[PDB]
């Protein structure tokens, strides 16, 4: 299972790692992807699993989005893990580098609370633009199952953990 987490409240734990390596090891039943409605996953969290599974994700990703249509910001679908996980859960947060309302981010959290265990990032945090600090506050104060956060930033892993309240 799990390990080397900081656990943070009763069920929010987080840790400075690579996502993909840290999926590569547990082999969670869930790893969330830091999604865009398209499920084009070229940068940041998205293009690293996307990636780890040798492009899996995407062509998979893009027979999702061609029968069902792009997502909702705040939104999320379920799809294979492929050799990271069980499953991806692609959660879409706000990215306030294209204007999107940040009030969405409780909204694509509330996503999490139906698994009961998961290996996430912080949503809109990086490439996103929101501030990862506030993306913290909402997870803990939003997600109620099991939640392994895995900050691949060292300096901004200690930056959240010295300023959790
Ligand atoms: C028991 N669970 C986990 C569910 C069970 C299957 O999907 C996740 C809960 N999750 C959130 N808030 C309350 C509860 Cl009781």
């Amino acid at each position: 299972s799990f390990s080397g987490y900081l656990k943070l409240t009763d069920n929010v734990y987080i840790k400075n790692a690579d996502i993909v390596e840290e999926a590569k090891k547990v082999k969670p039943t869930v790893v969330v992807n830091a999604a865009n409605v398209y499920l084009k996953h070229g940068g940041g969290v998205a293009g690293a699993l996307n990636k780890a599974t040798n492009n899996a994700m995407q062509v998979e990703s893009d027979d999702y989005i061609a029968t069902n249509g792009p997502l909702k910001v705040g939104g999320s679908c379920v799809l294979s893990g492929h050799n990271l996980a069980k499953h991806c859960l692609h959660v879409v947060g706000p990215n306030v580098n294209k204007g999107e309302d940040i009030q969405l981010l409780k909204s694509a959290y509330e996503n999490f609370n139906q698994h009961e265990v998961l290996l996430a990032p912080l949503l809109s945090a990086g490439i996103f633009g929101a501030d990862p600090i506030h993306s913290l506050r909402v997870c803990v104060d939003t997600v109620r199952t099991n939640v392994y956060l895995a900050v691949f930033d060292k300096n901004l892993y200690d930056k959240l953990v010295s300023s959790f309240l």
